[PDB]
């Protein structure tokens, strides 16, 4: 149980000290945030990394805060008045309308349009709503009880006339009737000269950023003769058996590109209900598979995600990893 | 004028390029903020720093986001649960309330405690209502418009219930009836043993960080016969035939320093107008001078600037630079 402080000053930063000589007892984490750096700022962020838990110093671009800890002068007035950017218009995630919020209304008539934040855009309100998010106290219940807080929020509180899906026919949180709904499609299928499907079929494993699923996927990769692992952006550990695909693609971009050089190949998709799968189902040659683990419970995935998963006609295959060496 | 995009995953930016390709005559800013950095993003980070007029990636700690852009698992759930600090208490610039908001209300049951931003907690709420900043359209209107906003929430939207002060004896702007004030003085003059002024008259002049400043700056040294100048650690330019005295402490400390290790010397500060003059007023053989350059506008300095410091009992000089070589 900790004791947060903010800075931007070093005489904040003295305050800071202070008050932690007078919690001798207390454990805190500081966090200095400001545009100028130099001996005289580091030597009293470093004061405090010496007397802190932990400390943090973000070094922010310039002019980034239109107001001021001091009383300006005529000359400071104008040098921000006349940095600070003009802005009409502004494009963000939807969540991202709670958490850059505060920056929003600093721009009070800059028009605002939204697009997802991803497959959480397609839990639909009342899912949230539950028995599987209703027991008191679990991890669960206060993910349903943030995501209510927070899409309402932004679905209520800077208004913004347009919200941009990258998913076609699958209903948006967003879609609320407050807002103009448009259908945004990254991936151009078009001009690939995708053909009949001889010549061989190609079998790759999305992996997964949880650095559990390790055993799981080499498994997968083992039982459906998987050759290649794409992995994940957010992954961070290597499978044994499998041949890594290295590529600064992402899956769709680098698929995109496999087809039109190879457009009589089959590509086979295995994913443990990644997102990707909803992004690239309709994709010419491309065959997608949700694998779903015998020996992980049966709430490892929301509720939602199986719903949606079938009703975007993904076929979920149940994977007895148990009886795989 | 210009318009944002702000990102925190590889499809949002993919988004990002689909959004700025469809308005091929406008100018876009782009950030990615993200806690993840990899050949991956970077990829897409570099495809949209290709399009945009101006693009950053703060590059995030660890677990600052709460929320999901995914339809997080069991896993994903437990993980983010058990990394999430537990916080009790939040202390932070009274200003701070207002742009670090969005985190506080995930903290809803955090006590939270403000202390001064700076000098600015010192222009009373009416101040703001002048005719110094009442004529419109003009660069002081917009300054008041946004100082009794962010006050406003400061004082009226997440219950603090204390705030600390560095000046004793001025009115707060959060002094406002809702919390409780506590004077908490940053310097200890006691211990430093200072007697009376004879071996000599040590002057030094504060800088300013207007580089703008500087002849009038090199001006006040030779009038008033300063052989070293403090500068600002906002100040970023040097000063000709004036000493400038290179340390990692702020003012002062430095003072009380050269107090100490020189307890019968006068000192003799001169400043236009910086907060410093304020938090040293009282040091013990301290004297400070506050320096009104008559080739200066009068509204240069806001009216209750002169009200402060002559409230403060510092002395304003009245100084004629162009009188000077
Ligand atoms: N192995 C993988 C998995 C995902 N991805 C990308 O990650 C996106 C969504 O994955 P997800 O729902 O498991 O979690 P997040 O990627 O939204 O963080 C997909 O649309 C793919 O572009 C990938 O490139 N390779
Ligand atoms: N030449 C100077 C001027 C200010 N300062 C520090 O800056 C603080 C306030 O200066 P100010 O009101 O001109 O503007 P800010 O410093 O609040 O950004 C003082 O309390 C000093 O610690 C300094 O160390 N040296």
């Amino acid at each position: 149980p900790v004791n947060l402080i903010f800075c931007y000053t070093i005489l904040q930063m003295k305050v800071a000290e202070r008050i932690m000589a007078q919690h001798p007892g207390e454990r805190f984490y500081v966090v200095l945030m400001s545009e100028n750096r130099n001996e005289k700022y580091d030597y009293y962020f470093n004061q405090i990394k010496d007397k802190a838990e932990w400390a943090y110093f973000f070094h922010l671009p310039y002019g980034l805060n239109k107001s001021f800890n001091f009383i300006p002068t005529m000359a400071e007035l104008k040098v921000k008045a006349m940095l600070l950017p003009k802005v009409k218009r502004i494009y963000l995630a939807s969540l991202e309308k709670v958490s850059i919020a505060a920056f929003l209304s600093t721009y009070p008539d800059a028009e605002i349009k939204t697009f997802d934040d991803g497959t959480i855009n397609l839990i639909q309100s009342s899912s949230y709503l539950g028995d599987e998010f209703s027991v008191n106290g679990t991890i669960k219940r206060n993910f349903a009880r943030m995501m209510i807080g927070d899409w309402s929020i932004a679905k209520t509180r800077n208004a913004s006339d347009e919200h941009y899906t990258i998913f076609k026919g699958l209903k948006n949180i967003m879609d609320d009737g407050r807002r103009k709904m448009t259908y945004l499609p990254l991936f151009d299928a078009s001009e690939l000269k995708a053909g009949d499907e001889t010549g061989g079929t190609v079998r790759i494993l999305l992996g997964s950023p949880d650095k559990e699923m390790k055993e799981i996927s080499e498994k997968a990769a083992k039982n459906f003769n998987i050759q290649y692992v794409a992995p994940h952006p957010r992954q961070t550990y290597g499978l044994s058996g499998v041949t890594t695909l290295n590529s600064p693609y992402v899956i769709e971009d680098y698929i995109l590109r496999e087809i039109k050089k190879n457009p009589h190949t089959r590509y086979e998709i295995y994913t443990f209900f990644s997102g990707a799968a909803l992004t690239m189902k309709d994709f010419p040659n491309v065959h997608v598979y949700a694998l779903k683990p015998a020996s992980l419970p049966e709430d490892y995935w929301l509720k939602p995600v199986y719903a949606l998963f079938t009703q975007s006609g993904i076929p979920i295959l149940t994977f007895d990893d148990k009886l795989v060496p």
